[PDB]
């Protein structure tokens, strides 16, 4: 999948398709757009193939990780999507919704103990009030 | 994965990581590289053989390529912020401190590795 292609790009070390700028920022835009456009209408697979391929072409970027990681998510792929999420946090820092939703795919993936730790840092560190109830709901039940 | 199918006994990996951290520590670093980049292509699942590989691009100072990796290396460990750390030193050698001074921060906020956020507090304590 996606992360596998990133490190698969990481250590070949050769030129990728993103190095050349081989497709500009306003089509990668437009790319995105028409991802998001099949999501939202329920084409969930063709959706999945376009952030897949904004994926290969600019791996470390959050919205295309974001993007990825709902669907898997949606799907009920948890351990891919929380591998993901975990990926666009780390890219993005300050906004604590993946750590919210990667805990909710711990809950799936029968770990409370790491999805407790997932909500935690969601209370102790979101500025995000609404969010924090969210995360505090799950963490009255485990 | 070549891991996935058991490919090479369990045993002989361990010996194989273990050789590779030899080189590293030896100065070896080409070596190291090319028994970093095996690993890496056997599991490239396994975090371990991630920050070796990554470790070795920083080495190279190809800060850029470590930082990609060390990204991977935290999403397939979820609480250690290690690679943080590291991407952290990468991004002052980028010159591009501010995100540098997020990542420390993240360190200091999210690790409960003591000695580790005692370096990263130094890492700050230098940035203007
Ligand atoms: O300690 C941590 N930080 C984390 C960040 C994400 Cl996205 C998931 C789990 C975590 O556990
Ligand atoms: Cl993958
Ligand atoms: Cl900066
Ligand atoms: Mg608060």
């Amino acid at each position: 999948g996606s992360i596998s292609t990133a490190v698969i790009d990481a250590i070949n070390s050769g030129a990728t398709l993103k190095d050349i700028n081989a497709i500009p920022d306003d089509m990668m835009d437009d790319i995105y757009s028409y991802a998001y456009d099949f999501y939202n209408k329920g084409r969930i697979e063709e959706a999945e193939v376009f952030f897949r391929f904004l994926c290969i072409y600019d791996f470390y970027n959050v919205d295309y990780i974001m993007g990825l990681a709902a669907i898997y998510q949606i799907k009920e792929q948890f351990q891919q999507a929380a591998d993901l999420y975990a990926v666009a946090f780390a890219l993005g820092k300050n906004d604590y919704t993946p750590v919210f939703h990667t805990g909710q795919c711990q809950l799936r993936l029968k770990a409370p103990l790491k999805a407790k730790e997932c909500f935690e840092l969601v209370i102790q560190h979101s500025n995000d009030e609404k969010l924090k109830i969210k995360a505090q709901s799950y963490l009255d039940a485990i």
